[PDB]
DNA sequence: TCTTAAGTAAACAATG
DNA sequence: ACATTGTTTACTTAAG
């Protein structure tokens, strides 16, 4: 990991959850998927975690689920994330 | 232009 | 006593 990913935090989260076996992921698990699949953030300046939690709460695309709690993709905005994913892969 | 997405920092409350 | 998690405001840059 030497360069910043071309994907935005919204897409990284979407790729992490979508790769999950159940489309549901706690925050810390989302951290890992971003690290394992993107090692740039290993040496990246602290704050991307913050930017992640910031992105999960106000982005209409993600909705919490409580029966840390799990995050999932919103079915009505899922089409929105895929489009941004195809743009710059 | 008017608008919105996006990144980052910072400040908390709620959580266990 | 504490780190994690979650919400909120604020200033900035790029894109359309
Ligand atoms: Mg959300
Ligand atoms: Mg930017």
């Amino acid at each position: 990991g030497n360069c910043k990913p071309p994907y935005s935090f919204s897409c990284l989260i979407f790729m992490a959850i979508e790769d999950s076996p159940t489309k549901r992921l706690p925050v810390k698990d989302i951290y890992n998927w971003i690290l394992e699949h993107f090692p740039y953030f290993a040496n990246a300046p602290t704050g991307w975690k913050n930017s992640v939690r910031h992105n999960l709460s106000l982005n209409k695309c993600f909705k919490k689920v409580d029966k840390g709690s799990l995050w999932c993709i919103d079915p009505e905005y899922r089409q929105n994330l895929i489009q941004a994913l195809k743009k710059t892969p």
